């Protein structure tokens, strides 16, 4: 089956009504460090899909970049981790290892953006339009990540062209039929969780953009366990929830040190409850450590929202920031 992706054709920050503690452009640069990632959900010219991520991250210790593709049809997936050496301090956002990483193409670093790689097995080359209301995590942009702050946006359904070469063979993006979410998160210390799972969700019969956390903090010896969760009309949700992860069904990483669960249950206090399965056992980013490597799979969910039965799709991410304890 296919599914409907598509892009919303609206203005960033909305109404500015809600006083968000930064202005977009000035965070997207280099010289903030921290993240920048990216997840298009394609339909070409050939009414095939996929689901293509990017992400580009700086640290004291390295840098990398680190890419994927996934055929919605055959489940036939890519992935590879880069590893680099620094970022250069400049005021535009432009981060790479080798012929591959992500790049602004505007001059408010924001409007139009690229995402590109040249990996043998991994080779695309995808801009993106902010044509969608940010999701501004913990209300106002920033919340609580390890021993300090974070600062987290996403651009959910942005507007997407270019292309995907497989097997040789170029393939255009279908413009009306695709969408990314866009993510930029830079922080505050080095001592972030030790593990989280991260969730993105679109449920097509709504205009709901979910970005869910959940991670221990050992700091206040508390469980943090939340959505941020983007409305119509720039209204924002801040939503306690529930989570479990399933391990009926596991992958084991290729590292040997871990394994991952491929379903889950998530109850949003108020907002309503969700049964969430990996598309597919195999979607992991192999790297050389833990930081490097991360679980970035497409998923598929069914539930209620408020009392009316859903059905939706998204990414979730798993992470171990170590593998020790
Ligand atoms: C971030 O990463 C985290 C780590 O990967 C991850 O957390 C993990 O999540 C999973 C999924 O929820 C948890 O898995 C559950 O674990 C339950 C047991 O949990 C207890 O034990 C673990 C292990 O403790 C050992 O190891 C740790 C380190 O690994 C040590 O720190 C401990 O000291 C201890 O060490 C000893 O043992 C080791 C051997 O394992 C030795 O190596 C060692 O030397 C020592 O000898 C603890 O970590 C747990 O503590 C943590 O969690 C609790 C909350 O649960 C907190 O209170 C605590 O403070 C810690 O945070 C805890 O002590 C399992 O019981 C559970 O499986 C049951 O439930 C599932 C789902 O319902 C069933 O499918 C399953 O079949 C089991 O059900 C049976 O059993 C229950 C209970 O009896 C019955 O009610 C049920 O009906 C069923 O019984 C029937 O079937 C049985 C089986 O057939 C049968 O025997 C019965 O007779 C009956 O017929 C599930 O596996 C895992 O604990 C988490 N780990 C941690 C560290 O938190 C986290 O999700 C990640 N975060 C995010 C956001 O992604």
């Amino acid at each position: 089956k296919k599914f409907p992706f598509k892009p919303e054709n609206s203005k960033t920050t909305g109404t500015n009504a809600i006083p968000i503690v930064y202005g977009l452009s000035e965070s997207q640069p280099n010289s903030v460090g921290g993240s920048w990632w990216s997840s298009s959900y394609i339909t070409t010219t050939n009414n095939e899909q996929y689901v293509v991520l990017a992400h580009y991250l700086d640290n004291p210790v390295y840098t990398y970049f680190r890419a994927s593709t996934l055929n919605l049809e055959t489940n036939e997936y890519h992935q590879y981790v880069t590893v680099g050496s620094s970022t250069p301090n400049i005021t535009t956002l432009d981060v790479s290892v080798g012929n591959n990483g992500i790049k602004s193409e505007s001059e408010d670093n924001l409007s139009k953006l690229r995402s590109y790689s040249n990996h043998d097995n991994v080779t695309f080359d995808i801009t993106y339009d902010a044509t969608t209301g940010a999701v501004a995590n913990g209300g106002a942009g920033t919340f609580q990540f390890g021993e300090g702050l974070t600062w987290e946006f996403g651009l959910p359904s942005a507007k997407t062209e270019g292309s995907l070469t497989v097997h040789g063979e170029k393939l255009a993006i279908d413009p009306a039929k695709s969408h990314t979410w866009y993510d930029r998160q830079w922080g505050n210390t080095a001592a972030i969780p030790s593990n989280w799972t991260w969730f993105q969700l679109h449920i097509p019969s709504t205009e709901y953009k979910i970005s869910a956390w959940i991670f221990s903090d050992p700091f206040r010896n508390t469980e943090t366990r939340f959505a941020t969760i983007r409305g119509a009309n720039d209204e924002t949700l801040v939503l306690p929830l529930e989570f479990t992860p399933i391990y009926k069904r596991t992958y084991e990483s290729a590292t040997g040190r871990v394994t991952y669960p491929l379903d889950w249950k998530l109850k949003i206090s108020g907002f309503g409850d969700f049964k969430l399965s990996s598309y597919t056992e195999d979607q992991e980013l192999v790297g050389e450590d833990a930081l490097q490597t991360a679980y970035e799979g497409f998923i598929t969910f069914s539930g209620n929202v408020h009392s009316k039965p859903v059905q939706g799709y998204g990414l979730v991410e798993i992470v171990y920031s170590t593998w020790d304890v």
